[PDB]
């Protein structure tokens, strides 16, 4: 699925994602857009071939199975393939996990490139919230 801007900030605040962790809902609007540009199936492989999957781009060496990372952990214990439902729920539940884990959204390589330090407001703006 390939989520409109404000069609995905409010199934993101519905999952509770807003001022998760203190990160507003801009943030994660924000970095859903760069990394997966709202596209739920959006996969990219690493460098360490691992993959990033999902509209957070979740990676396969940390964070999800996809049973060709070899030596990589599963610490949101789903296969990588749930992160690529149109149902977002697995992929914040994820983030979350993510996000939580001490380095908050740095985690995500777009947030910080792309999104931290800027109006992420923006992304949420003319949204119905
Ligand atoms: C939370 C999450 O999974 N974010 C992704 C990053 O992890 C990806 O960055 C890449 O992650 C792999 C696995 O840890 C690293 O080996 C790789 O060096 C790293 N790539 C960079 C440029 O840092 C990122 C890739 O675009 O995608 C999400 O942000
Ligand atoms: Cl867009
Ligand atoms: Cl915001
Ligand atoms: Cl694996
Ligand atoms: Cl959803
Ligand atoms: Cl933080
Ligand atoms: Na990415
Ligand atoms: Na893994």
């Amino acid at each position: 699925k390939v989520f409109g801007r404000c069609e995905l900030a409010a199934a993101m605040k519905r999952h509770g994602l807003d001022n998760y962790r203190g990160y507003s809902l801009g943030n994660w609007v924000c970095a859903a857009k760069f990394e997966s540009n709202f596209n739920t199936q959006a996969t990219n492989r690493n460098t360490d071939g691992s993959t990033d999957y999902g509209i957070l781009q979740i990676n396969s060496r940390w964070w999800c199975n996809d049973g060709r990372t070899p030596g990589s952990r599963n610490l949101c214990n789903i296969p990588c393939s749930a992160l690529l439902s149109s149902d977002i729920t697995a992929s914040v539940n994820c983030a979350k996990k993510i996000v939580s884990d001490g380095n908050g959204m740095n985690a995500w390589v777009a947030w910080r490139n792309r999104c931290k330090g800027t109006d992420v407001q923006a992304w949420i703006r003319g949204c119905r919230l």
